[PDB]
DNA sequence: GCCAACGTTGGC
DNA sequence: GCCAACGTTGGC
């Protein structure tokens, strides 16, 4: 489910066609550790929530977004 | 030229 | 001292 790592998964808190991957960090001081990517439904990867506030604009509120899980967490 | 994975760091 | 957010870069 929604914690496995590696894996792409539909973000049901943002809207369609939007997934998120929790990616491992392979290598160096961090290894272990991991990085939280989100695609658009054009396959467009984002890499933090200004980021994805940026580009979403006012179709979504991010303000209670967290985004880490993907959930909204008020 | 692109882009995933590394490391960096300002703001906290 | 941590880490959200991002810049850089080698490998392609």
């Amino acid at each position: 489910g929604a914690t496995e790592s590696g894996k792409r998964m539909d973000c049901p808190a943002l809207p369609p066609g939007w997934k998120k991957e929790e990616v491992i960090k392979k290598s160096g001081l961090s290894a272990g550790k991991s990085d939280v990517y989100y695609f658009s439904p054009s396959g467009k990867k984002f890499r933090s929530k200004p980021q994805l506030a940026r580009y979403l604009g006012n179709t979504v509120d991010l303000s209670s977004f967290d985004f880490r899980t993907g959930k909204m967490m008020p």
